[PDB]
């Protein structure tokens, strides 16, 4: 199901958690 449609779809969310993740470091 999220297989190929939600990848775009959430593309946006995972963006918000890269930020975070890795937020140009310290």
């Amino acid at each position: 199901s999220e297989y190929a449609s939600k990848v775009d779809e959430y593309v946006g969310e995972v963006e918000n958690d890269l930020q975070k993740s890795k937020v140009a470091v310290s």
